[PDB]
């Protein structure tokens, strides 16, 4: 051990330290210094940096013995504080910077760092900084945060006064639509918002720390589990397992679809028969500290009959292969599309056929914060779980009989998070968790390293794809025929209903007639499918938006006027033979056509022999709720104090859960004239919180948004005196009156698509919009620039606009890594950010252009659609289109690495 | 387990807590909040004060379940931090309230909580107010806290601004002699001071904690150690006991005088074949936590021969005692008085001679910080150790070769820390530490509780005294007899020297020309003996300063009046025959007479039936060193920067180490314009700091004094240019021209006094003063109330009237505490705070008033004598003189218990 007397923020530290020990854990669990936050452990994302003697530093490979004596280190905590805050927080809030805000504390960190060596950077001296520190945002786009530096700087400059980094009230007040900050931002800048992994180090000492023993092969029959040599190790408490376990020990698909080969009980909580997956946890060892946890889980000792793995769709499909789960067909559901007419007879006879195969791949979520949660035993006897979970309702469902307690005794809770993209739309560690605390009677924790989060999360699942069209001359579409195969890993839950997203979403945008498809859902060994983002959408609408280019060069018709023959226009019905509720994708392709012709003339004029520029076009569609006639429920209350509490289960990723209700109530609660700071929301919990239901399918903003205007219009009435006016909380209470007040909303008149048909009314609302993708490749190497990103989007009417904005710029980001580098196939090789293709601030283009032409729904709130998986739905189609538009070649299969391009512009 | 979510410091926190949790462990632990101060762990002292709803509680006695959901928390890192200082901080600062600092983030916090109740109170009212709070302090005398609240009041209220709670440089310069602030004040006030609990708690995950295994009789042979039980628990690595030990097991003495029957190898440093005091250290439990080491503890079976216990020096001393130390007489060691002509010829030929038997007993140091310590291996080699040592070479050489290492292979550094007031001149845990450490490889930490700090901490030695005074008529001394017997319990380490102060000082302040005395030192089985804040002469003076009243009587003289007749003047001597170096009794009882008989005056017309009050007065002298030519070491060196780092051993037990070397040097350093905020100290540390000696004997002043006041001067020449003025750090490096600079003192021509006669010139340097105490006796109860306390000090010369003010008050509410309420003799009963009558504020009286009549001395630096233990020589005297003036009463054996009094009253 040594002594080591530095300064840190500011204060002499007497710090006694391992000189091998990490910066990162010397600060976090030595001083507390929670604001240092920790994702990958490796490097390579710059969360935890902090400066070290004016230098940016990555605390978690940084050893002590780097740190000189006399050292001085800044953390967030050191740059400024909540009523302290540094222009660089301030500008962060005003920018909307901090979505998750798991990243925020680095970035600002490592911007401070930027600005006292660099006074007035330009933005790309910003980007290039951000690039060689490894700040990584999966959130944002990066655009919003040197937006955000580059205003910071010049308040630090002189040049415009630090007041101006302050809100402005719009003054008719309305923050609907404005960019009021959101209510988290402030945490999240200073570092003061606990995630689940600071949540740890702040729990008491008798916490058990929890290590997964896993599966170190993809298939296998168990024969048993010696756990002697892990007892006997430091700090071990126990091991836990499938014995252990007091319920069904499995989770339940809960909505299993009735047409579905299996059950829905596929699912194990601890392996207790078969491994299924490389991960699958087969025991817990809990003990004194993650480290000690960690190190005796390697010596667990699991007897495995290794049994031969299908590690993709089609090799599970064959019609010989071997039931991963006994009983049940490895394709375990079909969903038949079968619209109008027989399609055979039109492609016969139409002036134009075209046809392609396509591949999207198993892309992985990324989230910056890997997966974290513990558990309780509760002093009233519950059992408590706080997670990252974004569905608390549906998640106490899918877990309590496998853990075996009624639904009563057992809460879920969401933590703060740092981001998520749909990965938590299934259980990962909640059900662990429970039985660990169910078993030893003491609170337990559980952190994911990222190897864990990579290969033991769920994933986008892989879609192998046909498509066809049949059209006129004049380009109008006549027919479709589609054929899809869903390789959704060894764990059923929702595969069904993706599977089901095929048949609503190939082909959307366009008037089509007559279409005849079939999509398959398979069980596989790689690993179980996780909604991500766009849910079924990047898949499908990959296939068709690729296949509309391919007919407009078969027909040698411009891209861009082909989709303005066929858009909906009124009359016309969806795949599913639903009217669309809104018609603007003329008007939004009207609006991009001369931006598209310009962005043609720009390639041409700038092309060189070696670096071809291109322009790419796709459209996008998708739900904006879950299937059906989806519903929701918040509580609108008038506290003593005067301010008024909405409280809903509205479960944030990151993407603005807290601006979302704040601004919806307040437009619904103007008519008393409530301020925007008055308004609170309530973190998601299964007993004290009503069931809004899960933050997927882009839905809270229509569904909990119109469930918060409705129990606020009720709390108007509540609040209403005879003759004019309102009556005070204390008015109220004095004549025995309430003062939390019901509101509930439900999208009446959708409709679940037929299991023979796929025919219905899904969703009430959708979101639609057209991409454009500017891209320079190298011929010589096959890379791939994106050099602009435009989405034209139609959101009906914007509940703020830091949130829209943002939101959009984050899923552009994801589709140029979706197009471009992201995968997770090779289980080790894909297992870190770097080596999945994770996109780092210079492969995202400073240019990310969003145009609202937003045209009111019927049914959302103040006429708002949803926004969070419509920037997802095609831009990796728009940038493959765009690779061909420069080149000549079609990528059919992502991601588009250099030697795939090479190899097609050689061939 | 329980979720709470409240806000602490303005700040919300998502708390996960056990409900019977204490306060103080979870702000402190789970929340970093190190400022949160804990001691006594039982409600009695106020370090842990917390505001809480508005309230101010104490967080070691505050459960979790009564901190509501929502609740509001302000700790001492709420109130302020460095340079955003609160009024109360700054007032707290400017008058010098922080001098150990271990109370001052609970003052401040419940001075805060008092003045948002009471914005402007009375000083009655703040004295009220941290008397129902429990807020204690032993430093301070609580006066310059009650100035600070009264100061920071005026500022909140707008009476005077807030610049005025800033120090004015006296703008001569000249920091020597005035009230500039210590450099350490900001962090005690801020709570960013790590004390050896807080460090503990900083340490990394690897560290063991340590737990004590105790006697729990007084005396006894050891037969075995069964640790079986304690090895099954939790968290348990390991228990160590004497086969564990590398050395010789045992504590040196290290300067054992040869006179001593004893070799000073008594003492062990893990029992191995007797137990010689109630709590004396068996075994340590090494564990993951202090809690789970203590759990497992007393677990750890000790098989043990209780024997006889002499629990008091009369018993041990008895001719047929059997021997403590087989081997060695308990009555070990004798120190004969032999001055002048033999005495019995003239007391019977005296006109007046008085005698008496006086009594002083084990009084308890009562820092408000519990003894702390740690240790571990250095990747040196070497085994470091962390302590409240305030002698960190002397203790270096008395524990290594017990501990089985060569003095190379040791370094000891002296941590910040909670007031000593001499039980650590003794080592007490360093050796322990020492043990486990190298047993184990591993860092460790050992923290006592309150009630090991009592009992098992040395304590000041009770005396059992006889004296006697032969005068003329006229007042005029003729000749004393004295007899000393020192209860040393059963280690040796200092009792012979501590014996020998008897010699010293009984009869210090007067010319004595004939004295015959023996004092003699006996081993017993109650606490050892540890320096106590005076070192004999409270005792010593006691007897002598009670006995003058007692021949005043005799006498019909005044008692100030009989002092004057015979305070030193030149052509005296001392009781060792040595001249004194300055002359101020006479000046300062000139200067005190006045105010003396306005004081008879005022008790006269104040008294009633019941209530009496009454006036005393007393002589106090000391030594500052160590006996014969001490001696002390400095560097001082110019950085880099420009800065100087005076580097000294000068061990802080809270008096003002940092300030007397800042003020010390600045004064040196005057010619070349140094600025004080560019001077820096070194905290202790054997390897890398001079060996400038323990912080015992009121000695530092002078002797690192002097030497840092050689060391700046030798500086200067070392910087002085050619034809005038001062070369730069720059201009000296590019020279080749040396930038640290030694300077050494020495105090020739003292002499160690004689081992048969008592003769001598032991220091070279003594400190003055005279005591007035003004009291009322409720006669129907006994209860003595200190109305007033006033001293007349020589202290030469002020390097800082913060520190020294702060000092006499301090003294002197430990002399109230000596006089009226304190004791260590029933093991249990007097194990609390509460129990062993430490004094509260109200027993405090807020009229403590100093006179400084200064002399400046010829061998001090600038003047100066030391200050510390001075204001504790005899104000016990001058108490219980003012009881006998006001009563008849005179009490012999302290405390003065009320129902010692009332018996004596109604006798
Ligand atoms: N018009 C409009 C719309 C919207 N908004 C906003 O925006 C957001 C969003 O919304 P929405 O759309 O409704 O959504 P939500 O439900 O809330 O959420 C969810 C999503 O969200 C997104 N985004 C995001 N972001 C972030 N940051 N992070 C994340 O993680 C994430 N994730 C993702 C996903 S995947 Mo799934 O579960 O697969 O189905 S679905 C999803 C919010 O805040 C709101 O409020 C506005 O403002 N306006
Ligand atoms: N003239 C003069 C003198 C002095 N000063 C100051 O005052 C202080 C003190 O000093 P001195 O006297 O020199 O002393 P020191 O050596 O440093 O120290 C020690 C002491 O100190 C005291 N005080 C105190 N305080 C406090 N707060 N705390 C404590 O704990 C204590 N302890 C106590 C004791 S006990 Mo022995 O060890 O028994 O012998 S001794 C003793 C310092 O700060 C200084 O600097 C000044 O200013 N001036
Ligand atoms: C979609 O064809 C069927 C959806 C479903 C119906 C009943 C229960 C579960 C899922
Ligand atoms: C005082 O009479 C003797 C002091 C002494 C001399 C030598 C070594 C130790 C102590
Ligand atoms: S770079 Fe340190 S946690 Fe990712
Ligand atoms: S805000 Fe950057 S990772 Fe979420
Ligand atoms: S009152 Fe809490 S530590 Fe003393
Ligand atoms: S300053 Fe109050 S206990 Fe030391
Ligand atoms: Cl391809
Ligand atoms: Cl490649
Ligand atoms: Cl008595
Ligand atoms: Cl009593
Ligand atoms: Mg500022
Ligand atoms: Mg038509
Ligand atoms: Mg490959
Ligand atoms: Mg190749
Ligand atoms: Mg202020
Ligand atoms: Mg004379
Ligand atoms: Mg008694
Ligand atoms: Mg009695």
């Amino acid at each position: 051990m040594i002594q080591k007397v530095i300064t840190v923020n500011g204060i002499e530290q007497n710090l006694f330290v391992d000189a091998e020990a990490l910066l990162s854990d010397v600060l976090r669990q030595q001083l507390g210094l929670t604001g240092v936050k920790v994702g990958c452990e490796q490097g390579q994302c710059g969360a935890c940096s902090v400066i070290l003697d004016g230098k940016v530093v990555r605390a978690c490979v940084t050893k002590m013995k780097r740190v000189a004596d006399g050292a001085q280190i800044t953390t967030i905590e050191g740059v400024g504080q909540p009523e302290n805050l540094h222009p660089l927080q301030k500008a962060w809030v005003l920018h909307g910077g901090a979505q998750c805000g798991f990243c925020s504390p680095g970035f600002i960190v490592s911007a401070k760092g930027l600005l006292d060596t660099n006074a007035d950077p330009s933005r790309e001296d910003v980007r290039d900084w951000f690039q060689k520190h490894r700040n990584a945002c999966r959130c944002t786009g990066y655009k919003p945060l040197v937006d955000a530096v580059m205003d910071a700087a010049a308040v630090i400059n002189g040049k415009k006064p630090e007041t101006d980094l302050e809100f402005k009230m719009p003054a008719d007040g309305r923050i609907w639509g404005s960019k009021y900050p959101r209510p988290t931002a402030v945490a999240k800048v200073t570092g003061t918002l606990d995630y689940g992994a600071d949540l740890g180090l702040k729990m008491p000492a008798g916490t058990l720390h929890l290590a997964m023993v896993q599966a170190k092969v993809s298939h296998a029959n168990i024969k048993g589990i010696d756990t002697s040599e892990a007892l006997t190790m430091p700090g071990v408490h126990s091991v836990i397992t499938h014995k252990d376990v007091k319920g069904k020990n499995r989770i339940t698909g809960l909505i299993t679809f009735p047409t579905n080969k299996g059950d829905g009980w596929d699912r194990p909580i601890l392996c207790d028969e078969k491994v299924f997956q490389y991960g699958d946890c087969i025991a817990l060892v809990c003990a004194d500290s993650e480290a000690n946890a960690r190190a005796a889980a390697e010596k667990v000792k699991v007897d495995l009959e290794e049994l031969p793995a299908y590690m993709s769709g089609p090799a599970a499909a064959a019609e010989d292969a071997i039931e991963i789960h006994p009983g049940t067909p490895n394709v375990y559901f079909e969903q038949p599309i079968v619209k109008g007419e027989d399609t055979g007879p039109i492609f016969a006879s139409a002036d134009v056929t075209v046809e392609g195969d396509f591949y999207v791949g198993r892309q992985p979520h990324m989230p910056i914060e890997p997966d974290v949660a513990f558990a309780y035993m509760g002093d009233d006897g519950k059992c408590y779980i706080h997670s990252k979970s974004i569905g608390v309702h549906l998640h106490l469902y899918m877990i309590a009989p496998g853990v075996g307690l009624e639904p009563d005794q057992l809460v879920l809770v969401a933590n703060p998070m740092g981001g998520t993209f749909g990965y938590k739309f299934s259980p990962t560690s909640e059900a662990l968790v429970a039985v660990a605390a169910m078993a030893t009677g003491r609170p337990v924790h559980l952190r994911y390293n990222y190897q864990q989060q990579q290969q033991y999360t769920g994933k986008r699942s892989p879609w192998e794809m046909n498509v066809k069209f049949a059209a006129k001359k004049d380009g109008t579409l006549l027919a479709m025929e589609s054929d899809w195969l869903v390789d959704h890993g060894p764990y059923s839950e929702f595969g069904d209903l993706l599977t089901l997203r095929g048949a609503q979403f190939i082909g959307a945008g366009y008037n089509i007639p007559n279409i005849r498809g079939l999509g398959r859902t398979v069980a596989t060994n790689h690993v179980w499918g996780s909604a991500f983002r766009g849910y079924g959408a990047p898949q499908s609408m990959f296939a068709s938006e690729c296949l509309m280019d391919m007919l407009a060069e078969k027909l040698g018709m411009d891209p861009l006027e082909l989709r303005y023959k066929n858009a909906y226009r009124p009359g016309d019905t969806n795949p599913t033979g639903q009217e669309p509720e809104v018609f603007s994708l003329p008007d939004m392709i009207d609006q991009l056509r001369p931006k598209y012709q310009a962005a043609l003339e720009k390639a041409q004029k700038e092309s060189t022999a070696t670096h071809k520029k291109g322009v790419g076009i796709s459209i996008g569609v998708y739900g904006s709720g879950l299937d059906g006639p989806d519903a929701s429920e918040a509580w609108a209350e008038l506290n003593a104090d005067g301010t008024i509490t909405v409280h809903t289960a509205w479960e944030d990723h990151g993407q603005g859960a807290d601006i979302g209700c704040v601004g919806t109530a307040h437009e619904a609660l103007r008519p008393m004239g409530v301020a925007p700071e008055k308004i609170k929301f309530t973190w998601p919990n299964t007993a004290t919180t009503p069931n809004s239901g899960p933050s997927g399918g882009s839905r809270q903003q229509v569904m909990t948004g119109n469930a918060i205007r409705v129990a606020c219009e009720n709390l108007l009435k509540a609040c209403e005196k005879p003759g004019g006016g309102y009556y005070t909380y204390d008015e109220l209470k004095a004549a025995d009156k309430p003062t939390k007040i019901t509101g509930n909303w439900t999208a009446s008149g959708a409709t679940h698509c037929d299991a023979v048909t796929g025919l219905g009314k899904p969703f009430v609302v959708y979101m639609y919009g057209v991409f454009m993708a500017e891209v320079t490749v190298d011929v010589a190497t096959g890379q791939t620039t994106v050099d602009g990103m435009t989405l034209m989007a139609d959101l009906g009417s914007l509940c703020n606009q830091l949130a829209t904005d943002g939101q959009i710029y984050g899923g552009l980001a994801q589709g140029i890594g979706l197009a471009l580098s992201e995968d997770f196939e090779d289980i080790k090789k894909h297992a870190t950010l770097v080596g999945a293709g994770f996109p780092f601030i210079k492969q995202i283009p400073d240019k990310l252009d969003i145009v609202y032409v937003n045209h009111p729904r019927p049914d959302g709130p103040f006429g708002a659609s949803g926004v969070g998986e419509l920037p997802l739905t095609s831009p990796h189609a728009a940038i493959i289109n765009a690779i061909k538009s420069a080149t000549g070649v079609r990528i059919y299969r992502l991601p588009a690495y250099p030697e795939k391009v090479l190899e097609a512009l050689k061939a």
